[PDB]
């Protein structure tokens, strides 16, 4: 007895984006008098100069709720069209139901696939490659995707090597199916012989502490860049092969927001001519992990340094060690 | 300027499974000196004798990895061919890495894509489907899928309506490339309107409180009870459908393993012939959530209630709310 398939037939492509930062702006100046280390190290070592982080009533939910919404409105899709959303995070501190459920009950989704993925900062790059592989097999229509992350919750603010690199926020993208390739083949993988570069604290050890709550991120800045400036920047080149471009081709490269000497180092590692616009959003937002890429893209677009129909490289690479990217046609 | 996606061809099939549940053997006797109940009571309402918890040395870590070996060995792969592992867990108390992560580096696999999916209950199927997409569109070749759960750490105790229902262990699947559609399109959906049905506590929730270490499960079995005959055996009928099959070419059907009425109601409603095996192994296992169909896959070809190359339905449904099925061939 034979089993029927739903065909491969046509692609997919971003239709619209949404962000939602948190509300409260910390600057250098602020986070010095929370750490011991001075404005002037921190955005030479990092170019950050600040960053967002969440208030009380700004949870992973209602952050990702409200990029999704205006990706929603900006979509021109009715909520009862969307049949699948993705979250991508690793602050969703409930073990079930998934954020993504609590996120379509907000937005009153009717009949849609709903699931978590943890691919640490990579998950944005993660999410939208099942998301075009979905499209493309029939399993979903419109693909509601969505990155979102509270790390200062995590934060050791008595780690002056990690303290003033993390941020909040949710960025959203809505998927649709295409006539012509929006979404280029993702180059995704990992290192996990390198685990113990990023590892955060279980949730049982930090909930048998009395002294504190959320478990904290510890990180090798050192090993991170060296890998980062090493392996990443080779499966970033690949992302670009594999869409059938060279870097020239790119309109913009948005990398996920780690470190500028980063970003910089894998930019000349792909010989990106001066066209190529090269996301800096690290300036005022420091690194908010899945939610990174997202954000910078419906940001970049906002202030016009990136255009509906460019060609832009994006990519994640976090814990794990993990890592994905893909060249995709913005919206 | 364009961009290309990766050549499609062909399909995918289960290569084989594996599986390793907790140790600890807790019988309905046991359970009635921690709860006020009593064994009968509880084998009337769910088929429930005996669950399986871990002993504090068997994590979800090392009950995934063992699941996943025994897989691996079965399949004829070297660890080195796997290029994508998927986990599907609500039990990885960890913020980062992944689960998937861990799993990998004991397995010594090499450059795979890693990433843990929450899909409640239903997140093995959530986990296949995907799979099955990613090995179509060509982004992985051999995919390793584990469901993993370790549930009696967050049962309540003091709840005499749920702390007989949840079990620990983990059930392994590897996925490969095939000339011939071995796995049937997925069914998958949610109904977040009815996310208050199953709710586990927040870790933040559980940190706080000086006699607490684990968030703990809360559950309005009645509510699930209705929903799961009413619209998860309608979805259950679909996943056949889909599969161009009709429920008298099953040889087994494998749903979720949370209440033998459920499994009744759903077999009734899809009007299986005699012919048709079903899965009633809660009678020993409990509710594993996202380990419990690979688990009861992998225990019924070993007892031989099931055969290679049987076509099975598989079903998952659980908190969000959320499911996931479809058809597939058995290794
Ligand atoms: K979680
Ligand atoms: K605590
Ligand atoms: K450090
Ligand atoms: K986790
Ligand atoms: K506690
Ligand atoms: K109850």
């Amino acid at each position: 007895t034979a089993i029927k398939t739903r065909p491969v037939h046509g692609y997919s492509k971003f239709l619209s984006t949404g962000s939602a930062r948190g509300s409260r702006v910390v600057t250098n100046k602020e986070m010095c008098t929370l750490i011991d280390s001075t404005p002037e190290w921190i955005e030479q070592r990092t170019g950050i100069t600040e960053r967002r982080w969440a208030t009380n009533s700004e949870t992973v939910a209602s952050m990702g709720t409200t990029a999704a919404r205006t990706a929603l409105e900006r979509s021109g899709l009715e909520a009862s069209q969307i049949d699948a959303i993705i979250v991508a995070t690793v602050s969703h501190h409930r073990p079930s139901p998934s954020l993504a459920a609590y996120i379509a009950r907000e937005l009153g989704l009717g009949d849609a696939a709903a699931f978590d993925l943890n691919g640490a900062a990579a998950g944005f790059c993660y999410s939208t490659a099942l998301a075009d592989s979905m499209i493309r097999t029939g399993s979903a229509n419109y693909v509601l995707v969505i990155g979102v992350e509270k790390l200062s919750e995590m934060t050791n603010l008595d780690d002056r090597s990690t303290a003033f690199l993390f941020s909040d926020g949710a960025g959203a993208a809505i998927i649709g199916a295409s006539d012509e390739p929006g979404i280029g083949p993702v180059v995704w993988g990992s290192r996990s012989d390198q685990l113990k570069t990023i590892e955060l604290e279980d949730w049982p050890t930090a909930s048998a502490d009395p002294n504190k709550i959320h478990p904290l991120i510890r990180m090798e800045g050192r090993a991170v860049f060296k890998w980062a400036m090493t392996d990443v920047a080779k499966r970033a080149a690949e992302a670009i092969a594999e869409a059938g471009i060279t870097p020239a081709d790119l309109d913009v490269f948005i990398p996920h927001q780690a470190n500028d000497r980063i970003t910089d180092v894998v930019s000349r590692h792909l010989k990106l001519p001066e066209s190529v616009t090269v996301c800096h959003d690290i300036a005022d937002m420091g690194n908010t992990s899945a939610a990174s890429v997202p954000i910078a893209i419906d940001r970049m677009l906002q202030r016009g340094q990136a255009h509906s129909g460019d060609l832009a490289l994006i990519i994640g690479f976090g814990a794990g060690l993990v890592y994905a990217g893909q060249v995709i046609r913005l919206p």
